[PDB]
């Protein structure tokens, strides 16, 4: 943390952050949401972190260099060490690398590798090569170098991300599921874990073998797990709670915008909130089921009559404004609700669907005020706009990620956020093969598009690609976009150093302060 001059710090240095949900995990290999993410950096680093703007900054390596964007070296810092004292070692990471492609740890996110293009990782995925043919290598113990198959210009933004965080092998080993354990656990940043009880809370402490530990100010950090907004609004403003979830309720909102104006954090973000088809079962294996329920719902209803947070209607997967976005708006979105109706209804007809032999589904959330209440109204608006029946489902956040995967299911409430500000973060969750493809989409067109990404070495080509991969996805009606995300939350006036720059969100508790109150 940076404390500015003249800032006068509070005797105690805590924190309470609510996080939404209990997580799914403390394992980087193991783990797919923002609440996981969040616990995640203050526990592990990577090669890179974010600065408390976004920008991909140092992390365990202190400089790296690259050649024609394919090979990697990354010198790491000497004294980057775990918090049983032992050093952060290039090894760390060949070893993690090959866990996370490891078939074996089944990772949602062993197709991030993919993403990157590390050498042989398709190979890897399935079984065919073992996990030790990665291309990866320890030059030395301060020294780590990665091969990708083809160029990556933008490489280095994705070594921010959790699931490129190192693990200690010898506690993986010796404790196998339990690693994760006070008890057991070893971590690489800013914190160590003090306790974890399920439901209730986790509570982190300052680790002293930190590299940066001299700059780090808050010495315990909190994390709630509680998934209702009402509930998170109230316990900030009793004093419990520092910074709430980023997540608000309908019920307040409103009310707390005139309330205490001030710590009403908005912030752009790079997230969609979409109602996620499960693209593989009947009758959503119909493109005109698909379509029907895309163009029915009336984005201007949800987002500024029963949202009104500050979120954009969406028609599209990527967020218009990620880096490396040139989206064209479809015909579709410019028409009147009224014309998207007669549409709809048309396609559904067609489809075979009638009065007496209505369609009906089930809409699965994770437990949530904000997700009820939007998915009470989508069920009503799709009701009364296209004679569809919705039977709503609430499932706490583990179990709701795992029933996505799971894919049997029919229509679920979903919402992704970049892990690094380029548009293949989220086009890369559509391919065929992803390990993050959730709406259990296949399209040989699509991942052709994605494909020919990195085979010019042009961004206004790439641009046109990502624009084009986003109109195949919404010919095919893969999804149904909602909106895309505002950064809303509430954050005490006495908490220092949270920008709200940063569209990715990556706080790290070691950045932040507490002001004297």
């Amino acid at each position: 943390a940076d404390v500015p001059a003249g800032v006068q710090l509070a005797d105690k240095q805590t924190l309470v952050r609510n996080n939404g949900s209990e997580v799914q995990s403390l394992d980087p290999h193991k783990i797919e949401g923002v609440p996981e993410s969040n616990v995640s950096r203050d526990l592990f680093e990577g090669l890179l972190i974010s600065d408390v703007e976004g920008h991909p900054s140092p992390g365990v390596a202190e400089k790296w260099e690259n050649k024609d964007f394919k090979v990697w070296t990354f010198h790491l810092r000497e004294n980057a060490k775990w918090s049983d004292g032992t050093p952060v070692t290039a090894h760390d990471f060949v070893y993690s690398w090959q866990r996370l492609a490891d078939p074996n740890t089944a990772s949602p996110y062993a197709s991030y590798l993919q993403y990157g293009h590390i050498a042989n990782i398709d190979d890897i995925i399935a079984g065919k090569k073992p996990a030790t043919d990665l291309g990866v290598k320890a030059l030395d113990d301060h020294t780590f170098e990665v091969t990708l198959s083809e160029p990556v210009p933008y490489f280095y933004k994705l070594l921010v991300h959790p699931s490129v965080s190192p693990v200690p092998k010898s506690a993986v080993e010796k404790f196998g599921d339990k690693w994760t354990q006070p008890a057991n656990i070893v971590t690489n940043g800013a914190y160590k874990l003090k306790n974890w009880v399920v439901n209730e809370r986790i509570v982190l402490e300052r680790n002293p073998q930190y590299w940066d530990n001299a700059k780090t100010v808050i010495n315990q950090v909190t994390y709630l797990p509680i998934s209702s907004e009402v509930t998170d609004v109230n316990r900030y403003r009793s004093g419990e709670i520092d910074m709430t979830y980023n997540n608000m309720p309908i019920e307040l909102f409103q009310k707390l915008k005139k309330e205490i104006p001030n710590e009403v954090r908005v912030d752009p973000y790079l997230c969609t909130y979409y109602y996620e088809i499960n693209n593989q079962k009947a009758p959503f294996n119909d493109v005109r089921v698909r379509t029907a329920l895309k163009l029915a719902l009336d984005r201007d209803i949800i987002v500024n009559k029963v949202k009104n947070q500050g979120d954009l209607p969406a028609y599209s997967y990527t967020p218009p404004y990620t880096d490396g976005a040139k989206l064209v708006e479809p015909e579709w979105f410019k028409w009147s609700q009224q014309k998207r109706n007669e549409e709809a209804k048309k396609l559904l007809a067609e489809a075979g669907f009638t009065a007496d032999k209505p369609l009906t589904f089930d809409l699965l959330y994770n437990t949530s005020d904000l997700h009820k209440k939007l998915a009470i109204a989508v069920a009503s608006i799709w009701k009364k706009n296209l004679g569809v029946n919705v039977n709503l489902e609430n499932q706490e956040w583990k179990t709701f990620l795992d029933t996505r995967h799971q894919g049997t299911f029919d229509v679920a409430r979903a919402g992704w956020c970049a892990d690094y500000n380029e548009p293949t973060s989220f086009l890369n969750t559509m391919l065929s093969d992803s390990s993050n493809n959730t709406a259990h989409y296949k399209s040989p067109a699509f991942d052709k598009l994605i494909a020919d990404t990195l085979k010019v070495a042009d961004d206004t080509q790439r641009s046109e690609l990502y624009a084009k991969a986003e109109q195949q996805l919404d010919k095919d009606s893969a999804i149904v976009p909602v909106y895309y995300y505002v950064n809303a939350r509430l954050v005490k006036p006495w908490v220092g150093g949270y920008t709200g720059k940063d569209p990715l969100d990556n706080i790290y508790v070691k950045n932040l302060y507490i002001i004297k109150h």
